[PDB]
Order: structure tokens, then C-alpha cells, then sequence
């Protein structure tokens, strides 16, 4: 089997992407944030505290003939941005882009943090990291991908995120028309439950390439590119007037600036992030201070190749027995 679904930015900054997902019978379609940095499929639901629901589409298990309470199971998750959610669990039929999993754990939110309430466009998350990170207790549950894997034509999914435009998540096949040149594959460590890999270095603009190992995660659920402070300082030093602002929470730059590109290494290959991708616009409406798309990972504890980086590439998440990641230009 295969599946193919379009993923669409939630706003004009590409702050996140939503992909329609069919849950239950008859189908209830919710727009979920596909997140390769976590492993829970959770949704706003008829059980979510009413004061914490603001415009989201909810899953109502009592209206699904295939829903079954997973008796005794609860979940609770916190994300790197400090947001959180928790609740109980149903199993139900879940389809993405024509690919169907029966008996998928659908984690129904009883509580969500303010950041989720305030974002009307995201109806929940669909985790695509390794199932060892799943938070369901006392019986850990598998991700949608893990459940689908044995049925897939090939045990892979791909992320093809757009810059200020829709893109695609494919399951079970590699679309050879979706990228240019060749895909370069690189080793993955699953020891922390993430799609963790080592970049071979970086360049700033037309500068020379610095060969240096940068361990990080491929994370579709993180907006920006978070890298070591040394790397980030070298980037922003090439932008007149850029500075790290403690008040704002990272690097800002004059909105009148032209940003250089940023290149990262994948083996001997190179992925170029155009300067425009690094512009996240005024820090507040009307400001002439703009927020940078490359920020320091210092104090996160891990480097994160988030959407800023991933949207510059066609990315293969290879879930074979020995997992790997592939990157191609596009």
C-alpha cells in the first residue's frame, strides 16, 4: 500500500503545516501537524475541556462505529516549546492520503495548553518519530507509520515541505519526480527516539564550506533551524545590524536586510537554504526588527533541523530495519 497527502502552511510564515487525516467511521477529518520529533497521535475531541477549545475541529469517538476505548490508558506530553496536552485513548481507523490503519491509538485530549487553544488551525498532532517516545501508559502505543509499515510497498515516508506553499507527505514510496539530482542517505541513531543524524558541516552565503560534525534531529514539528551558537553567530555576523536580543528571545535583524543563504552538509552533498527562507518577519506588527529563522540550540540540548532546513529539501525517512535519512535538492 501507499498514501499521499498534501500538507499546507498554517499561516504566511510557514509556522507549521497541517495535513488532513480521516479518523473513525464515518470519517471525521481533522487537520493534524505531522511531527517527526514526537510519537503521539493526539486530537482535540469531545472530551477536551470546553474552555480550552477555540475553533478547532474535534474528534467525537461516540459518533464513530469503529472507536473503542483503550481501557485504562492515559497519555501526557510536553514539547520543546513548553506546550503540553494530556488525556485518554481510543483505538480507531485512521487514514492518511488513502493509506488506512485499523486499530490506531487516537489519543483524545482532555486538557491542552494555551498555545494549542490559541492556534485555531491545528486540530492535533500526528507523531512520526520512533514509537519508543510514545507517552501512552501503561501500554505504550505505536505511531501511524509503525502500524502501517509492514503493509507499505517500502517502509518509508517522505516529507516535501513547501516554502510559502503546499507540499506533500508520501507513505510507502519515493516520488522520483519530486526532487532534482540524487538522494544522499545518511545514518540515523534511534537511541533517543528521534530521527537523529550528523550533518557534515555548513557554509554561509557564498562562503567556504566548514567541515564539522553537527549532530541533530530532523523535526518537521519545529519551525526553525536550531544549531550550535558558534554556527549561528557566524551566520548572523554576515547580516548588517543583526543581533541576539534577550528581550525578544533570539537573533533579530533589520527588516531592510538581504539575508544570505545557509548551506548544510549531508555526507558529500549540500542542501542550500535560500536567504528568504530564514526571514520570519517583523517581531511584532509594524516593527522594522525581523525575527531570524536560524537560532541557537544552546540550552535546548539538541540541534534541530526544523522546517526552515527541511523545506529546502526532499527528505526520505527510511524506516527499514536499519533506519536512515535521505536528502535531495528540489
Amino acid at each position: 500500500s501507499t498514501g499521499s497527502a498534501t500538507t499546507t502552511p498554517i499561516d504566511s510564515l510557514d509556522d507549521a503545516y497541517i495535513t488532513p487525516v480521516q479518523i473513525g467511521t464515518p470519517a471525521q477529518t481533522l487537520n493534524l501537524d505531522f511531527d517527526t520529533g514526537s510519537s503521539d497521535l493526539w486530537v482535540f475531541s469531545s472530551e477536551t475541556t470546553a474552555s480550552e477549545v477555540d475553533g478547532q475541529t474535534i474528534y467525537t469517538p461516540s459518533k464513530s462505529t469503529t472507536a473503542k476505548l483503550l481501557s485504562g490508558a492515559t497519555w501526557s506530553i510536553s514539547y520543546g516549546d513548553g506546550s503540553s496536552s494530556s488525556g485518554d485513548v481510543y483505538t480507531d481507523t485512521v487514514s492518511v492520503g488513502g493509506l488506512t490503519v485499523t486499530g490506531q491509538a487516537v489519543e483524545s485530549a482532555k486538557k491542552v495548553s494555551s498555545s494549542f487553544t490559541e492556534d485555531s488551525t491545528i486540530d492535533g498532532l500526528l507523531g512520526l518519530a520512533f514509537s519508543t517516545l510514545n507517552t501512552v501508559s501503561p501500554t505504550q502505543q505505536k505511531t501511524f507509520f509503525d502500524n502501517a509499515k509492514a503493509s507499505l510497498d517500502s517502509p518509508v515516508f517522505t516529507a516535501d515541505l513547501g516554502y510559502h506553499a503546499p507540499g506533500t507527505y508520501n507513505f510507502g514510496f519515493i516520488d522520483t519526480t519530486a526532487y532534482t539530482g540524487s538522494i544522499t542517505y545518511t545514518a540515523v541513531s534511534t537511541k533517543q527516539g528521534f530521527w537523529e543524524w550528523t550533518s557534515t558541516g555548513y557554509a554561509v552565503g557564498s562562503g567556504t564550506f566548514k567541515s564539522t560534525s553537527i549532530d541533530g534531529i530532523a523535526d518537521t514539528g519545529t519551525t526553525l533551524l536550531y544549531l550550535p551558537a558558534t554556527v549561528v553567530s557566524a551566520y548572523w555576523a554576515q547580516v548588517s545590524g543583526a543581533k541576539s536580543s534577550s528581550s525578544v528571545g533570539g537573533y533579530v535583524f533589520p527588516c531592510s536586510a538581504t539575508l544570505p543563504s545557509f548551506t548544510f552538509g549531508v555526507g558529500s552533498a549540500r542542501i542550500v537554504i535560500p536567504g528568504d527562507y530564514i526571514d520570519f518577519g517583523p517581531i511584532s506588527t509594524g516593527s522594522s526588527s525581523c525575527f531570524g529563522g536560524i537560532q541557537s540550540s544552546a540550552g535546548i540540548g539538541i540541534n534541530i533541523f526544523g522546517d526552515v532546513a527541511l523545506k529546502a529539501a526532499f527528505v526520505v525517512f527510511n524506516g527499514a530495519t536499519t533506519p536512515t535519512l535521505g536528502f535531495a535538492s528540489k
